């Protein structure tokens, strides 16, 4: 029934509301709900169905496998994936009508052959490296790749449906690289559009860019994190101020509550020692479940009406908390992260406690943790 | 057929070799292979099967669900799980002949009711908190818990098959807490025995205690990490020094290789800027796959014959490495973590880079990452 140890509660109603709120932010563009990495830990399919429901025109994933799983789940509509390696399932992707990203000639050649075998045309989108220095084609190789693409288009083997890029510091309001990439993108797009490419969509914005720079919207925006009700960065504001609602609530039940004398060590390395006779509670969730070990001694948890802090080192499967004078009992609910509007710890709180970013917190929630859905439509729960 | 992006290759022969090596260390005790957390990221069923056939007489998991997955996979023999919460599948565990741990009064009473409903006697193991401050019964409550158990015993509802504990700093050779806990264990164990408990097994030793303090072996030793070929700590030496063979090898295929101008920013935040014109390579694995973001700028990877450091911020699905003048092409192999003997970066190397411990490195390798099994017996990698 309802997991007795720990479980991740996913609110499909918060998801749908976030996508409606995000659509309103970029009224002139289409919305792509990025659901890679199991929808940032919330559950790929359920969240993809909910997103499409609230009005998402596109669905995006990193790997082909992720995109094929969406199709296999009966999801219709445009889907795009961009992280490819030589020898990937191009043919499978083409046959399921999935837009593929091309960054180098090696990719283009593999998609052209796969198209032949499939006896079908592949919808490809050209990625320009405007400054991030990650994936994508560099300005120096752009003219060549562009020429090869319009050539393959003529051979009826491919069809260039898009031209896109990705930001490096869009989450740093005001960073000089942002404008630099926006200009580099405008310039490389024009050169492509002048060489014979008529794109279906033009896109470069992610969640932070979408929430702050309307000049980056173009035809489509790729929103991942914001969809799950988490703010890209604190400099952009809290989900509340952003009009977003947190989709995930992580809950656990106490496994033990006992009294210990003063001077008693707690956990590995005994990095925590009780100050006086106190009450300790055992939370049965550890770093194997996604609770960062680097949050040792700082991780916030809500127990018995008050916020508690991880006591000492966080272990593989569990960690303790010092309830002090307060009392509680085994089976009592413990909220590790959820909604700030309900006075609970948040994804951002843990990011700060573990010296990382909110993106990693929600995304790394372990497979050992069951997910429970509420809201949305019944079929979303599959 | 074989993962084109990233994958974990698990060497089942290394597993068999380690448990065999571990048994030679504690000749007069039974060995419990701890395969919780999906065998520390190596694959629970294949590893449980392998260790069993190599000589492990007991199997240990943290949760009931993990222990029941083993039974469901046809694994026979003694199995124990210790992380229970109210409402757990007591009835189901008891019926599948799994040894459960009881550290409080709430548990004891739930298992009694469960045993009655199953029409069978439950095998329970009493845990004593000798200094960890985690689970287990505090010394001052031992008397009462031991009292309620020997009673439930007389009613034929339960049978106390074991008494045990867990060390806080056995991985720190010569720590005063070690002896402190060992002493406490003997003392609490003795009391239990005197009041009526006849344990089938007495245990307190984990991997580090097993490799260092033979006086902690007792009847059973619970080894987890060492079974997979990784050392509990640099302080104890390297796997090679401990005579252990690493079982996991994380490999990836470059997704791109390109030349970039001098002074070009790399990844989020631009925390890395090329010092000159150079070749950049994209490794298609990121923190969603288990590569810690905390190793940004430090995590080692073996590419084109040399060890390279993560250039800048590590992302959710990938990260970049600067190859300098060297050349490589999309599809070429990169070893993220493997065997130092093969000249590859290791679990410890990454533990250092991410300011954490090797335990968390191997364990958090994601589900998005496929596992390929080599060696062992064919039927082992069927699940
Ligand atoms: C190419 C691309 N587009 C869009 C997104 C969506 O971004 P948001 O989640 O910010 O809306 C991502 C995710 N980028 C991530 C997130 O964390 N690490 C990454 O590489 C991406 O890689
Ligand atoms: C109760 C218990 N027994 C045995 C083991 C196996 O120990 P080794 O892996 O050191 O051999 C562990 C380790 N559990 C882990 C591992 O890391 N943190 C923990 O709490 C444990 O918690
Ligand atoms: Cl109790």
């Amino acid at each position: 029934e309802t997991p007795t140890r720990v479980y991740a509660e996913i609110d499909l109603d918060a998801v749908r509301a976030n996508v409606r709120a995000l659509r309103a932010r970029a009224p002139r563009s289409a919305l792509m709900a990025v659901v890679k990495s199991n929808a940032y830990g919330h559950g790929a399919v359920p969240c993809a169905r909910a997103a499409q429901e609230a009005g998402a025109a596109w669905l995006g994933t990193a790997t082909p496998e992720e995109a094929l799983e969406l199709r296999a789940a009966g999801i219709q509509g445009r889907i795009m994936c961009w992280l490819w390696t030589p020898g990937g399932p191009w043919r499978e992707a083409i046959e399921t009508d999935i837009d593929v990203s091309v960054s180098g000639m090696w990719a283009l050649d593999e998609v052209r052959a796969a198209a032949r075998a499939a006896g079908r045309t592949a919808r490809i989108q050209l990625k320009a490296d405007t400054g991030l220095g990650r994936n994508g084609c560099q300005p120096a190789d752009w003219a060549e790749l562009v020429g090869a693409a319009v050539a393959a288009q003529a051979e009826g083997t491919v069809q260039v449906t898009g031209v896109w890029s990705h930001f490096a510091c869009a989450d740093e309001p005001g960073h000089p690289s942002i404008r630099l990439q926006l200009d580099a993108f405008r310039d490389m797009l024009a050169y492509a559009e002048k060489e014979g490419v008529d794109p279906e969509v033009r896109h470069i914005a992610n969640s932070p860019a979408t929430l702050t720079l309307p000049e980056t919207h173009f035809d489509l925006v790729r929103t991942g994190l914001a969809v799950y009700g988490v703010s890209p960065s604190p400099e952009l504001g809290t989900p509340a101020q952003l009009g977003l609602r947190p989709a995930m609530t992580l809950r656990a039940s106490l496994a033990l509550v006992k009294t210990v004398p003063a001077g008693h060590g707690v956990s590995y390395g005994h990095h925590y020692v009780t100050e006086s006779e106190t009450h300790l509670a055992l939370v049965p969730a550890g770093y194997a479940d996604g609770i960062p070990r680097n949050a040792s001694g700082r991780g916030p948890v809500l127990v018995a009406g008050k916020i508690r802090r991880a006591a000492g080192r966080i272990a593989m499967d569990q960690f303790v908390v010092d309830l002090g004078e307060d009392l509680a009992e085994a089976g009592d609910e413990a909220v590790i992260l959820g909604d700030a509007e309900r006075g609970e710890p948040t994804a951002e709180d843990w990011a700060q406690a573990a010296h990382t970013i909110a993106y990693e917190i929600v995304t790394r929630i372990g497979g050992r943790v069951p997910r429970v859905y509420l809201g949305g439509l019944e079929h979303h729960h599959h």
